[PDB]
């Protein structure tokens, strides 16, 4: 039965040191929670299969298990390992010995040595005959079943005891429960702790969420949907279909011909309709060499081919190494040229005792013309001549284009599985897919189809001429939607654009969802899904999915004599915050690619200014960094300085002021934003031009410069203003009658006192608030990591380390060597400053949107909508951030509204009048005009309005009476 | 090919919601839903501050309400009219969907390139030569077939980047345009902006 | 004012006889302001000024002939370039 | 700038990236095919 093992059966796979590192693996592992047999030692010693190699484990009291024995028949016939514990000395003999009927304890040799509380764990494996142990020692408090923890082994010992394991066998002491595990090729992730040991590990196999853990090389996943690997069905059985011909191809005729042709007048024999059985050729003693060109020697039992030619001419020895693409000589380029393109094999042996008898019957004199003081000549050959004997040399000629073959190999069909998955082998070409009928009318002659991506589409059948479609056998992409691991280890699987046929089922149009309960109850969305359904947890607990909610339904009481107008408001502050720069990196070309290495240097050399073109980049990148900065911060001619008495009308600004007190004049704010943000290859990074301090000057000049003199120093010189005007003319440039400052001005105040510390709060609890900033941080360090990481990678040499290259190689292998890594480092470079380029221009549109907003914002006042922030933009106060600038906007938002009662125009003798500014507003039985952004009833005067026209041709007027102040003026 | 196509998250359906929306709090309330909470207006009253804005007096409107009703519905057919009639029209999507439906059928096309070796087809490849071949003809291919992806990926980060300069601006001009009234030179089409 | 930035506000120019000197870059003359609540400076006459703003508009519309760069009348070249499709 | 750039392009045919000669006609005059192709390759690599 299975237990919760967790991740016993992980050994060190290697012998290097490693600490702090998670190092991915594939090796010979214990798979997770698998089931491992429990034996017992009272009162169950079986064979157990040995496979690739086996992880032990055992727990003693006694000292039981005192030496191992492995082999395949234990019965003397092969040599075997006896291992025997007594007092403290170790003896290993690998001795035939003769073993009692039944081994039990009391309580040609080629490698001989002579010298529960706790559990001693082993591995033994052997590769290559190489007997390899593994070991560890750790005390546990457990006897009744398996012991719960990790405990890692370590490698001590190493027999060469050269027996091919298979099987093994424990050992019982009768008048010790031990543990056997076996190993797998998974892939591991290994946490090696500071001390170099491996405490824990993730089998990327176990399920979904180990797949997200080992794909994002973590053992802590955040909260969201991950993408981690593709679905795929695998093929049940093999199809092996040839045509069932009997024919026998005439080879004799060819290989134990009585007489070959003159090299000037060589034959050209055609082989076809026949089966071409290679072993009798192959078992063939008599050939001397066998060198193809063509196709593969160990390919030639399974190919087969559309025709054979056999050219059989003698020539001489010496000229064996003649018959070969670009090689010249007088046969090369007289008589028998080959093509540089030839796809087959020249196979010669020598025929000293039939062909030499001397034999002056071989004359010799483009490619395969037989062109029949003469240019004619002849050799001598002659019994008693090895290189100068006549060899026989025939040339196969191999035609592979894609037609139909004739001649192929001894080897029986099978029978033809339809609408399944199957690996299949048509006269050689092989493959995995469903083979299905089709209606498609392949002409009688046609044998391949092809794709636009030239694949093949189709074959014919060798035994039944019917033409069957292939489809690639069915594939998705899965996806696991899972919360934080530090909440729960439930997951939800998402099945990528597939029906829930072929693999609590909810199905969406993104494919089918298992595991999450349909809620009909909507809220708004948190995790998206995808189609309009995103997920979330909630209540006990478990996944739930739902449509997301657009926001709350609210109808309008649409009239055509209605109008709501806001009668108070309240002041609100937002936090807008934007990337300004970006750290200024360089690279050393040489020391990168070539460390410390005179030849690899000199390699390098020969590729000019490749790498310093980049360097020219990367130095554009660094200084235009602080062109950005400088063009974002010195925007004020003068640095200006506070008064010592704060008397700024009644407003509190000591905590947006710098603070005497501390070693650096920062403000509080500024203070609690620096507290929350937080080698040897060439990598370097330089420092700002612009210190902190000297940004903080620049700001501390420009809130001053702001308080005291308004817009003035923006538009000219700085003309001191004193702030309640300054407050009253903001108010002024969006429509608000200043009397409403000055009435409110306590209030405002002290809503802007208590929205600071809102802001201190929320920058005190809130950690997301500066994402907008770590993601950047983040992903330039994650870039200069992977830079430094992909060092590690081979790209195709026999060693990554450049030293070990080096060390190991003469130079005309050590070359190709060393260009093959500098073509990869190279490679990585230019995807490197690529993607630098294009993250500093968007960096730099974002610092342009910064210096617009600056200079259009906080020197003046914004009627553009929504630019400053939502409402209607008062001024914003600059503050630094580690790579940044945060605004704080000030914004007019109406609070409580009346719906009123309005009109287009009021008739007062025939006449129409119409406002200059503001609306009319009834109250039920009077009307009046007020702004249009804040309840201020006024009568209605002629000082408000103008007459224009006539009560005749407007639609919906009213009739009222406008007052003319001049009248009473006079009455009295 | 390994190559899919994700949904959208929000659909069709939902973005005629949104739009409905937008136009219905405009009509009803002109840029007050903007400002901050929708509160109703009538529509001749918001169309005399319309004129208001554009320094034009409110009592021409008034004046000559009934004409600009009728020059405003007649206009309305003419866009119809021009929908109905100028293909040409819809051409700045037509490009981008042209040219994605390109890069992907190249992408594709690219397979039957040799990049130098005996035979385009992988599994010819294996069923004809050794492994000790193998490994060169395969890092082959899959240096050539590395460099095509990494082209097709630096040529869709610099159109996303193009594509998001205009979302940027189109919703800049959305939100400085419909909401409220521009009064910035030929920033929402030439004339005296009105809606 | 800095002439040649070295970083970290230090600058250096070339000044006076004459050697290289190193400084504390300057932010500008120090003028404070006589901040009270009973104090306006206005402006009581103008001048008017012009101002050069120069900006990029266009670039060289190159044209590049592959086939004649990499493979300048050699036929084996075409041939073998021929491989590489699009 | 653009200058600059024209005349990298043109200063990058005097590179070698490997073989026996920069100099395609000296490369042709003095090869078999069976080896140009490499030769030829690698010289269209650099190029591209
Ligand atoms: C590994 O050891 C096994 C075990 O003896 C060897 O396999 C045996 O081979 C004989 C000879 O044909 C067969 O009759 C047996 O059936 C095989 N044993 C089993 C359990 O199947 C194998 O040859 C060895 N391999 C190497 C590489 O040493
Ligand atoms: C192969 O074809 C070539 C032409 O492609 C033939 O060349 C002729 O050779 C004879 C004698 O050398 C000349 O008199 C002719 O002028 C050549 N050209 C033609 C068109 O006849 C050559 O003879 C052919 N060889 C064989 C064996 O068929
Ligand atoms: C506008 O709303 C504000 C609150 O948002 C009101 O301020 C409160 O007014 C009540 C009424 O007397 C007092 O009890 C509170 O002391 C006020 N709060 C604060 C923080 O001052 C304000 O009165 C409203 N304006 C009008 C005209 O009613
Ligand atoms: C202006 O705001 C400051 C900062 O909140 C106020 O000083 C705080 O309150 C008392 C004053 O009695 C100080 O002793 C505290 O140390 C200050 N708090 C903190 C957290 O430092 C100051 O009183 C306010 N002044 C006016 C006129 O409103
Ligand atoms: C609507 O406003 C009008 C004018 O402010 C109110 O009419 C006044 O009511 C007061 C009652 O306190 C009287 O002293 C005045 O004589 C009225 N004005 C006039 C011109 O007669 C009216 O009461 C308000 N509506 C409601 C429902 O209260
Ligand atoms: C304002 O006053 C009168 C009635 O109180 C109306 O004005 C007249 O309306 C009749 C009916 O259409 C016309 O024949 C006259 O030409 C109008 N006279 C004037 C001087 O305009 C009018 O209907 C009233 N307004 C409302 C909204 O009821
Ligand atoms: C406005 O101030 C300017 C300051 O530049 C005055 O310019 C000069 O004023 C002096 C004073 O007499 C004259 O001698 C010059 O002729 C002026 N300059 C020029 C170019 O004419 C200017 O006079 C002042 N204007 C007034 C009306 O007082
Ligand atoms: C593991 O052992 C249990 C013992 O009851 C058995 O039921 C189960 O089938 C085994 N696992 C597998 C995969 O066979
Ligand atoms: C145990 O004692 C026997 C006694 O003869 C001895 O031969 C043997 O070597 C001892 N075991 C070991 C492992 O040395
Ligand atoms: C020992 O090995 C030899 C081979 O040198 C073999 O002839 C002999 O039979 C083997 N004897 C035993 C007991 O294994
Ligand atoms: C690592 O070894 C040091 C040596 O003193 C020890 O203090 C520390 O506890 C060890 N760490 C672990 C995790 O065992
Ligand atoms: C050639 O002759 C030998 C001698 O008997 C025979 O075994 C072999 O099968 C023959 N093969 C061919 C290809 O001629
Ligand atoms: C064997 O090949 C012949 C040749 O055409 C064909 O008629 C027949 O169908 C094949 N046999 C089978 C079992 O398909
Ligand atoms: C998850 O739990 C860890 C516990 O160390 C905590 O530090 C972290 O803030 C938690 N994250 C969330 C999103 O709750
Ligand atoms: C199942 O899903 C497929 C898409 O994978 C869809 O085409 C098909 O119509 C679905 N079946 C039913 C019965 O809706
Ligand atoms: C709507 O909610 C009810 C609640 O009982 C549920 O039974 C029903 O299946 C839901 N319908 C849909 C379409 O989700
Ligand atoms: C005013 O009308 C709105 C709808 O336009 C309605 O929601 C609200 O309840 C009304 N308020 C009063 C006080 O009548
Ligand atoms: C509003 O519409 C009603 C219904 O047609 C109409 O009777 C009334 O005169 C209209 N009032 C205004 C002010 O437009
Ligand atoms: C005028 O005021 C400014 C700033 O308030 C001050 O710097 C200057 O000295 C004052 N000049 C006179 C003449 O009062």
């Amino acid at each position: 039965a299975y237990t919760n093992s967790f991740t016993r059966g992980v050994y060190y796979p290697d012998k290097v040191f490693r600490s702090s590192v998670l190092h991915s693996t594939q090796d010979l592992f214990l798979p997770f929670f698998s089931n491992v047999t429990w034996f017992h030692a009272i009162h169950d010693n079986p064979v157990l299969p040995f496979n690739d190699g086996v992880y032990f484990a055992s727990t003693e009291k006694s000292n039981i298990i005192r030496g191992w024995i492995f082999g395949t028949t234990l019965d003397s016939k092969t040599q075997s390992l006896l291992i025997v514990n007594n007092a403290t000395n170790v003896v290993i003999k690998v001795c035939e010995f003769q073993f009692c009927n039944d081994p039990f304890l009391g309580v040609n040799c080629t490698f001989e040595y002579v010298s529960f509380k706790n559990l001693r764990e082993f591995v033994f494996k052997n590769i290559d005959g190489y007997f390899k142990i593994y070991s560890k020692h750790t005390p546990i408090n457990l006897v009744r079943d398996l012991p719960q923890g990790f405990s890692a082994l370590e490698p001590l010992v190493d027999l060469p005891i050269g027996i091919n394991i298979t099987r093994f066998q424990t050992l019982l002491a009768l008048h010790a429960a031990y543990y056997v595990g076996y190993l797998q090729p998974r892939t591991f992730l290994l946490k090696y702790n500071e001390n170099g040991t491996i405490t824990d590990a993730v089998d990327c196999a176990l399920d979904p969420l180990s797949e997200t853990k080992c794909t994002l090389k973590s053992f802590t996943v955040e909260k969201g949907i991950y993408q981690t690997s593709n679905f795929r069905v695998q093929p049940t059985e093999s199809i092996v279909r040839f045509p069932n011909i009997t024919n026998l191809c005439p080879f004799g005729e060819v290989f134990n011909a009585t007489r070959f042709a003159s090299v000037y007048a060589w034959n050209r024999k055609r082989i076809s309709n026949c089966v071409a059985d290679y072993s009798v050729l192959y078992n063939s003693a008599s050939f001397s060499t066998f060198k193809c060109y063509g196709v593969s020697p160990t390919k030639l039992n399974d190919l087969c081919f559309t025709n054979v030619y056999a050219d059989s001419f003698v020539i001489r020895g010496d000229e064996v190494r003649q018959i070969a693409p670009g090689q010249t000589g007088k046969i090369a380029d007289y008589n028998y040229k080959l093509p540089d393109d030839f796809t087959g094999c020249v196979i010669a042996w020598n025929s000293n005792n039939l062909d030499s008898k001397g034999n002056y019957n071989y004359l010799y004199r483009k490619p395969f013309e037989r062109d029949i003081y003469f240019p004619l000549q002849s050799y001598g050959f002659q019994p008693t001549n090895v290189g100068y004997q006549p060899y026989r040399v025939v040339v196969l000629s191999f035609e592979l284009l894609h037609a139909p073959a004739t001649v192929c190999g001894p080897k029986k069909s099978t029978n033809l599985v339809k609408n399944k998955c199957v690996n299949f082998n048509f006269n050689g070409l092989t493959g995995t897919g469903v083979l299905t009928e089709s209606n498609k009318k392949f002409l009688p002659f046609q044998q391949f189809g092809r794709d636009i991506a030239d694949t093949t589409d189709a074959v014919r059948d060798p035994q039944t001429l019917e033409i069957l479609d292939i489809t690639p056998c069915s594939f998705g992409g899965v996806s696991v939607i899972t919360p934080g691991t530090n909440t729960s280890n439930q997951v939800a699987v998402l099945y990528q654009d597939v029906n829930c046929t072929e693999v609590n089922v909810f199905q969406t149009r993104a494919g089918c969802l298992i595991g999450a309960e349909h809620v009909n109850n909507s809220y708004e969305c948190d995790i998206p899904i995808g189609a309009g359904i995103c997920a979330s947890y909630q209540t006990s607990q478990s996944i739930i999915a739902y449509t997301m909610s657009l926001g709350a339904e609210n109808s309008v009481a649409y009239s055509n004599n209605s109008i709501a107008i806001p009668t108070n408001f309240t002041i609100s502050v937002t936090t807008e915050i934007l990337p300004v720069s970006m750290t200024k990196t360089s690279v050393d070309c040489t020391m990168y690619i070539c460390g410390d290495s005179t030849e690899c240097s000199n390699l390098l050399l020969q590729y000019g200014s490749f790498c310093t073109q980049l360097n020219r980049a990367l130095t554009g990148i660094a200084v235009e960094q602080d062109k950005n900065t400088q063009e974002v911060f010195a925007q004020v001619k003068q640095i200006y300085k506070t008064p010592p008495i704060k008397d700024f009308g009644g407003f509190n600004f000591s905590q947006i002021l710098p603070d005497p007190s501390k070693p650096s004049k920062r403000s509080p704010i500024e203070d609690l934003l620096f507290n929350k943000v937080t080698k040897f290859n060439g990598l370097t990074v330089l420092p700002p031009l612009l210190t902190d301090e000297m940004i903080a000057q620049y700001t501390s000049a420009l809130l001053a410069g702001t308080i005291t003199s308004g817009w003035t120093f923006g538009a000219g010189p700085a003309l001191q203003i004193p702030f309640p005007m300054q407050m009253a003319y903001r108010f002024n440039g969006i429509g608000v009658t200043q009397n409403v400052l000055y009435e409110n001005q306590k209030l405002i105040a002290n809503q802007f006192n208590s929205a600071i510390g809102k802001i201190q709060d929320s920058l005190s609890s809130t950690p997301s608030a500066l994402g907008k900033l770590q993601d950047v941080v983040n992903q330039n360090a994650q870039a200069l990591n992977t830079l430094v990481k992909q060092l590690s990678s081979n790209f195709g040499a026999i060693s990554s380390v450049l030293n070990d290259i080096l060390s190991r190689l003469d130079p005309p292998e050590a070359e190709v060597q060393i260009d093959r890594l500098i073509t990869g480092r190279l490679q990585s470079l230019q995807t490197y400053v690529t993607q630098q380029l294009i993250r500093a221009a968007e960096i730099r549109a974002s610092a342009n949107l910064a210096a617009t907003k600056m200079s259009e914002c906080v020197l003046g006042q914004s009627k553009r909508v929504d630019f400053c922030g939502k409402g209607y933009h008062l001024m914003s106060f600059p503050q630094s951030a580690p790579h940044g600038v945060v605004f704080l906007h000030v914004t007019y938002v109406p609070a409580q509204e009346k719906n009123f009662t309005t009109a287009p125009a009021i008739c007062h003798d025939g006449k129409a009048h119409f406002p200059r500014e503001g609306v009319f507003v009834s109250n039920g039985t009077h009307w009046f005009v007020t702004q249009r952004n804040f309840y201020e009833p006024q009568i209605i005067t002629t000082d408000n309005t103008f007459v224009s026209g006539n009560c005749d041709v407007v639609i919906g007027i009213v009739n009222n009476t406008v007052y003319d102040p001049l009248q009473p003026e006079l009455d009295s």
